[PDB]
């Protein structure tokens, strides 16, 4: 499923991401835009053989099991395929654990390089929330 920008903002808000760990909703929408282009089915393979899954491109090296990242962990206790659902609950619940691990949203490279220090509120402007 490819979310609209306001559609995704409303779903993230319902799932508790607005101001979660001090990150306003615009940060989460901005990160999803540049990580996956709002596409829940996005996958990308990393150099170390791990793979990023879903609308927030969560890495199998640490966070989910795809059966093909040797020595990896599964800290969100989910199959990586669950991160590709049209239902974003699994992605949100896992992202909540990631952003709480000490490094905030710096875990997402696209957020650090393209969202951090910008007017992220522009990503939710005009949306009914
Ligand atoms: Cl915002
Ligand atoms: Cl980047
Ligand atoms: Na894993």
């Amino acid at each position: 499923k490819v979310f609209g920008r306001c559609e995704l903002a409303a779903a993230m808000k319902r799932h508790g991401l607005d101001n979660y760990r001090g990150y306003s909703l615009g940060n989460w929408v901005c990160a999803a835009k540049f990580e996956s282009n709002f596409n829940t089915q996005a996958t990308n393979r990393n150099t170390d053989g791990s793979t990023d899954y879903g609308i927030l491109q969560i890495n199998s090296r640490w966070w989910c099991n795809d059966g093909r990242t040797p020595g990896s962990r599964n800290l969100c206790n989910i199959p990586c395929s669950a991160l590709l659902s049209s239902d974003i609950t699994a992605s949100v619940n896992c992202a909540k654990k990631i952003v709480s691990d000490g490094n905030g949203m710096n875990a997402w490279v696209a957020w650090r390089n393209r969202c951090k220090g910008t007017d992220v509120q522009a990503w939710i402007r005009g949306c009914r929330l």
